[PDB]
């Protein structure tokens, strides 16, 4: 503290010993650690060159330094004094979300989980927007899974690292089409509703314990569907509310969308 300049943030590198990469790659330069001092297991994101992709990692950093929720990834440090530079957070345990929950147990991941799970999103949600922050690629591909099924909702840049067709080019542009709210099809432009479409489609990803959204459909196929009113389907299971509060999420016009604030509501009065 005694540091005229100072950071609390910097720290020092060599508390840290780097393990291998996470998600096997597919999720980027991001590593498990141990901070030894600690004994705590850590997930670590580095950025290697000289490059000036620099720019990018020092935003994501002061983005980060910003949120502070139980259900929001939080940074513990940064390393940015020599190569590599490191973002530094706890390690979720059970890693992302949709192989979450394609690989659980449905008895110990039964119903009231899967609705605990997504009233910790709707929460995270409700903090971004009383922040004004939108976050532009909600999925449970970009949450994630600590000890006794705690949520937090990250943002990995997942758009650069996967490949398939979950991001795609529509109109010349390239998003992830089927968590995309239609006016952000259309226009490009994003909004705390765009993300509470999102949310919606998040919501039938929990219910559904991580199928793609729209089977059936093509692709090509869903801007048309939805200027038509087609909608997904009530999953097997899902509580009557709960479907009523997607139908909500993915009204045509934003502003007869609910906000965060309302669905984490809806959430705790249902
Ligand atoms: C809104 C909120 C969910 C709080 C969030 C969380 C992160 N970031 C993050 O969750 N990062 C992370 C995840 C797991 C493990 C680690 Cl070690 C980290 Cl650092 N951002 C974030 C901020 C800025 C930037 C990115 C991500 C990604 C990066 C890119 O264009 O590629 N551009 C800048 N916004």
């Amino acid at each position: 503290p005694s540091s005229p300049n100072y950071d609390k943030w910097e720290m020092e590198r060599t508390d840290i010993t780097m393990k291998h990469k996470l998600g096997g790659g597919q999720y980027g330069e991001v590593y498990e650690g141990v901070w030894k001092k600690y004994s705590l297991t850590v997930a670590v994101k580095t950025l290697k060159e000289d490059t000036m992709e620099v720019e990018e990692f020092l935003k994501e950093a002061a983005v980060m330094k910003e949120i502070k929720h139980p259900n929001l990834v939080q940074l513990l440090g940064v390393c940015t004094r020599e190569p590599p530079f490191y973002i530094i957070t706890e390690f979720m345990t059970y890693g992302n979300l949709l192989d979450y929950l394609r690989e659980c147990n449905r008895q110990e991941v039964n119903a009231v989980v899967l609705l605990y799970m997504a009233t910790q999103i709707s929460s995270a949600m409700e903090y971004l927007e009383k922040k004004n922050f939108i976050h532009r690629d909600l999925a449970a591909r970009n949450c994630l899974v600590g000890e006794n099924h705690l949520v937090k909702v990250a943002d990995f840049g997942l758009s650069r690292l996967m490949t398939g067709d979950t991001y795609t080019a529509h109109a010349g542009a390239k998003f992830p089409i089927k968590w995309t709210a239609p006016e952000s099809l259309a226009y490009n432009k994003f909004s705390i509703k765009s993300d509470v479409w999102a949310f919606g489609v998040l919501l039938w990803e929990i219910a559904t314990y991580g199928m793609s959204p729209y089977p059936g459909i093509d692709l090509s196929q869903v801007y048309e569907l939805l200027e038509k009113d087609y909608r997904m389907e009530r999953p097997e299971g899902c509580p009557e509310k709960v479907y009523e509060l997607m139908r909500a999420c993915w009204q045509w016009n934003p502003s007869d969308r609910p906000s965060f604030a309302e669905i984490h509501q809806a959430f705790e009065t249902m």
